[PDB]
């Protein structure tokens, strides 16, 4: 078995490695999935769909390979990558390091102690121009998980980070 | 400006990064084109000379397959020295893992480059090398996993 | 201001590294600064480096330069915040330290540190045992305490299959 | 066998990590060893020997193949400066040796080193270090000459060259 991670702010291009790192192992005839957060399983087009890796469990008890965009958001994402990596399969996940406050996400960290291979990954900054490795909310909120894209959120830079 | 480089062999995830890394400037505001490689099996070129007249006023361009152009080395290179993020994705070797034509030569005036890996197709371990299946010999044939495959090493020697 | 991070096992190659790292600054002509723990068993070329327990107390004197080192970060419990406050004032702070111990636990409240740390990158060591990618640190006594310092001669860098003793 | 390659310009830390890479090799105990260029060579402030720890030293490749003949893993910095570097890399990893490679792309012209390129070709990684420029301080990818010299290979530390990003290349 063995695991992947991938980490940085929003923009980094999170999503898009995982999905280029899964095709790689899929393009030599493997058994691939891919699990991403809901919000309410679901199939999609290839693909699962989940709010606990914990169910799924089942199903995706086939395929070598397996990938997790936003992994945070799995409260069980440390123990089922591992074990499942313990069972002979290659987890790769995607997943943001820290909030809009810079806070480690949701017990995500611990994940990257039992990882063979972790990268951050750097966005452009979209108030400098410059290598962006912090993530801020654009409105006046607080609660920690609130889902959105660049209407809501920028990649910044450090100096900008500060309001 | 700026140049980027991506190599490997081929299933190696090239062109897919380049994407990843394009999207990345475009998502922050910015003028980004893709031209790509024609006739064979965002823009289309077989010689990056011609185009250069319309991207002229994006700031980010993309390549995927730049060994293809000839006049690649050169045209990266100028529009780089013009302000323009240059990202290319190409092969560095052919299935004879002989450098792509004059493809090397644009490695040497490049801020980054790295070189990916596939996955290998015969013992399924870390393919760094591009390898025909068919019994063919003239360089350029353009072709999918049905016509080649990502080999290791041990797996390249025939 | 500006941070890195390095992690990893050990035979990864870290300490390395990040000297490699901070002689880049230097030999741009810059401020180059070393800190470590209580420890080992480095290089040459000009101003370079102190030790220490608590990165708090020689804050002082580091004071004036512009970039710093850290071998074994994890060791200082002032880390965190440490680091960032250091970055805060304009000074690039490059961390070589251990994601997990041999019960690959997260060290020392280190974890933390990377969020807000703008590059951070896990490097590989070779298994000391199947020969393969290593990844994982593994305490050949049987011990228990968590911090107690060692060379090859008391750890081995593993892969997975390796690490289940 | 397998091999890696490192380049970048000068001051981007090439034979450091070169050596960083033998290392993690030689502490889960192999066979390592570490050939390098010689004729003009001083920096500062053949036959087997210690420090770089079990290393060579040649000019050719080829003479030395003889005695690393037991040596599972190889180091080489400055590799350019090896002509039969390519198909001694390649012939080397073909017999289940480990080749790493350090070496520079381009000249002081930005031109492609001796024969070098071709190297990259048959290499399973290959990465390229960035320098600091010592000119606007920024991620320097180019070497530049500061004399007013020509002929390709001739030796130096920052004494003669420097790691420059693209806007300072154009001296
Ligand atoms: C920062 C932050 C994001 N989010 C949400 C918004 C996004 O839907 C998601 C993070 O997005 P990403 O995982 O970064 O989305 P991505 O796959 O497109 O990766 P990238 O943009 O780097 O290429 O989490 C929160 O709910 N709370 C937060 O504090
Ligand atoms: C290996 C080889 C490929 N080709 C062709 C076949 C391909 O269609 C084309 C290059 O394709 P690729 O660049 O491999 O397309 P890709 O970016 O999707 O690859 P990857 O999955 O790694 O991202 O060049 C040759 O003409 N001659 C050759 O020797
Ligand atoms: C795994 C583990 C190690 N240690 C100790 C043993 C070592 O002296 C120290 C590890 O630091 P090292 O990684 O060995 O520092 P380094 O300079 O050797 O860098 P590298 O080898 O990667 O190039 O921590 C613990 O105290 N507790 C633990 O659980
Ligand atoms: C650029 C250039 C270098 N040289 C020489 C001078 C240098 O001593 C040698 C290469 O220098 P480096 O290989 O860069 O020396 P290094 O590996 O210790 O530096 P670093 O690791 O930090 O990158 O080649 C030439 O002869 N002609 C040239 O055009
Ligand atoms: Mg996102
Ligand atoms: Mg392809
Ligand atoms: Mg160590
Ligand atoms: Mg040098
Ligand atoms: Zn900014
Ligand atoms: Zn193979
Ligand atoms: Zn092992
Ligand atoms: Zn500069």
């Amino acid at each position: 078995g063995h695991i992947q991670l991938i980490i940085g702010p929003m923009f980094s291009g999170k999503s898009t490695e995982l999905i280029r790192r899964v095709r790689r192992y899929q393009i030599a005839q493997y058994k691939c999935v891919t699990i991403k957060y809901s919000n309410d399983d679901k199939n999609n087009f290839e693909a699962l769909e989940a709010t606990k890796l914990c169910d799924v469990l089942q199903s995706i008890t086939d395929f070598s390979v397996i990938g997790i965009d936003e992994g945070q958001f799995f409260p069980d994402i440390v123990e089922f990558c591992e074990r499942m990596a313990n069972e002979g399969k290659i987890v790769i996940v995607a997943a943001l390091d820290g909030t809009f406050q810079r806070k480690p996400f949701n017990n995500i960290l611990n994940l990257l102690i039992l990882s063979e291979m972790v990268v951050k990954l750097t966005a452009v900054c979209m108030k400098c121009f410059k290598e962006a490795s912090f993530s801020k909310r654009l409105g006046e909120e607080t609660e920690i998980e609130i889902i959105g894209g660049n209407d809501m959120y920028q990649s910044v830079c450090r100096k900008c980070y500060v309001g």
